[PDB]
């Protein structure tokens, strides 16, 4: 029932995707100069160094807003993608298979804690 214990849960998660191959695109910004029409296909640029950083920072409240942004990272990997076999979308698939499988648990602990808090 520890209301506070989702956010080293997902430092240490986090910690685990920086030492998976599959993280690699996903650490770092798009470099423009690489993919010139980056930001006329994706509004809102994330990724893994962003997440941290901002958990870090102390600027989320909950670890669902922590799982908007990573579900974020996915979401603009599918729609950047030219075509669902390349490398690096394929690479995000197994890397949010890897995240929701870790994350649902935090979840879970989060919302028993505050509903535990609140009864
Ligand atoms: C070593 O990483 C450098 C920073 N990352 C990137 O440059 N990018 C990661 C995001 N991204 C895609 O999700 C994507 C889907 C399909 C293709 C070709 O790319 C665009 C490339």
């Amino acid at each position: 029932y520890d209301i506070q214990a989702w956010k080293k849960q997902c430092e240490e998660l986090l910690n685990l995707i920086f030492q998976c191959e599959d993280s690699e695109p996903f650490r770092q910004p798009v470099d423009l100069l690489e993919y010139p029409d980056y930001r006329d296909i994706i509004d809102t640029p994330m990724d893994f160094a962003t997440v941290r950083e901002t958990l870090e920072a102390g600027n989320y409240e909950s670890p669902m807003e922590l799982c908007k942004d990573v579900r974020l990272i996915f979401s603009n990997s599918k729609a950047y993608t030219p075509s669902k076999r390349s490398r690096i979308y394929s690479m995000s698939l197994r890397l949010s298979a890897f995240f929701e499988e870790h994350i649902s648990s935090v979840l879970s602990d989060y919302k028993s804690a505050l509903r535990f808090h609140k009864r």
